[PDB]
DNA sequence: CCGACCGCGCATCAGC
DNA sequence: GCTGATGCGC
DNA sequence: GTCGG
């Protein structure tokens, strides 16, 4: 964090463009510029120094020059102050409330936790849960507690069928001291490309995790994806652990490695990879690795037995999960 | 100087 | 009632 | 907002 002040600035700018301006590409743009600087090995002494890097253009060098000089950004003070921009910004921190919804509420005077509290009957199931665990959801998860969760998940999965291979991923697999949530990749022999579609492969496990009382709430549940709420059990009469977010995705067996790659990220890493795999002549997606023909056609899915295998195809130094945090 | 930058699985709901 | 349109988190 | 075309 040699350039920490700059990348924090870039980040707030991102959220702004994404939550208020509803311009997902400026968001990405700032998001990208930050990751590039947050990986530069020197301490940025000017905006021009930063302008050398790919992802940092004129406006960001200009902003960097102010931040360096002044010590703050005028454009951000304005944002920070403006009530509306400031309010939409807040709402989006509730799970289930994105730009559009937050912008709507604010336009109807609802702009704070208390307001959502008053107008509760004007929120979908997901937004209610969101508000209900507002504080809980913004808390990071100690890597230790993850382990205890990685134990209850992996375990309970076995109890449904010993053939299930539940692999915890995300920044956790990347070996992180804490994680925003718990992402679980799930597979089973009876489910691959072909499959004939096995009904309730995910249902049974979701169900079982609710049996022991580990999964307390459902934000969404389909045939291959579940977004919900879980909670580590408490000793006796201590204090309930914070309620945590859990995502579980059932992927076809012969796509595991490719999916385990995607779901481990980092997200920006994935932006990076699904980008250099094109200059090499391929096209990665969370499900497969495909070659690009003449005009660029989805060639058949190449065989994959390791993450390393995916790197080989695109000729990139194999990087361990821990070094993919970008 | 202009246009691409992943798009997908799920829930909800305007319009009929 | 059904469903195309859209919003949401990742 | 950026950078490649
Ligand atoms: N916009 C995006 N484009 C492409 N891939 C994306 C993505 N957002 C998320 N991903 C992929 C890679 C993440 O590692 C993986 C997990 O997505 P995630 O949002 O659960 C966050 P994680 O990386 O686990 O850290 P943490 O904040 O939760 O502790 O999902
Ligand atoms: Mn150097
Ligand atoms: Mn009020
Ligand atoms: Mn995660
Ligand atoms: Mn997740
Ligand atoms: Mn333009
Ligand atoms: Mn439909
Ligand atoms: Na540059
Ligand atoms: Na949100």
């Amino acid at each position: 964090t040699l350039n920490g002040g700059i990348t924090d600035m870039l980040t707030e700018l991102a959220n702004f463009e994404k939550n208020v301006s509803q311009a997902i590409h400026k968001y990405n743009a700032y998001r990208k510029a930050a990751s590039v600087i947050a990986k530069y090995p020197h301490k940025i002494k000017s905006g021009a120094e930063a302008k050398k890097l790919p992802g940092v253009g004129t406006k960001i060098a200009e902003k960097i020059d102010e931040f360096l000089a002044t010590g703050k950004l005028r454009k951000l003070e304005k944002i920070r102050q403006d009530d509306t921009s400031s309010s939409i910004n807040f709402l989006t921190r509730v799970s289930g409330i994105g730009p559009s919804a937050a912008r709507k509420f604010v336009d109807e005077g609802i702009k704070t936790l208390e307001d959502l509290r008053k107008n509760e009957d004007k929120l979908n199931h997901h937004q209610r849960i969101g508000l209900k665990y507002f504080g809980d959801f913004e808390k990071r998860i100690p890597r230790e507690e993850m382990l205890q969760m990685q134990d209850i998940v992996l375990n309970e999965v076995k109890k449904v069928d010993s053939e299930y291979i539940a692999t915890v991923c995300g920044s956790f697999r990347r070996g992180a001291e804490s994680s925003g949530d718990m992402d679980v990749l799930l597979t089973h022999p009876s489910f691959t490309s072909e499959s004939t579609k096995q009904p309730k492969l995910l249902h049974q496990v979701v169900e079982q995790l609710q049996k022991v009382h580990f999964i307390t709430d459902t934000l969404s549940k389909g045939e291959t994806k579940f977004m919900g709420v879980c909670q580590l059990p408490s000793k006796n009469d201590e204090k309930e652990y914070p309620h945590r977010r859990i995502d579980i995705r059932l992927i076809p067996k012969d796509q595991y490695y490719c999916g385990v790659l995607y779901f481990t990220g980092s997200d920006i890493f994935n932006k990076n990879m699904r980008a250099h795999a094109l200059e090499k002549g391929f096209t990665i997606n969370e499900y497969t690795i495909r070659p690009l023909g003449v005009t660029g056609v989805a060639g058949e899915p190449l065989p994959v037995d390791s993450e390393k295998d995916i790197f080989d195809y695109i000729q990139w130094k194999y990087r361990e999960p821990k070094d993919r945090s970008e």
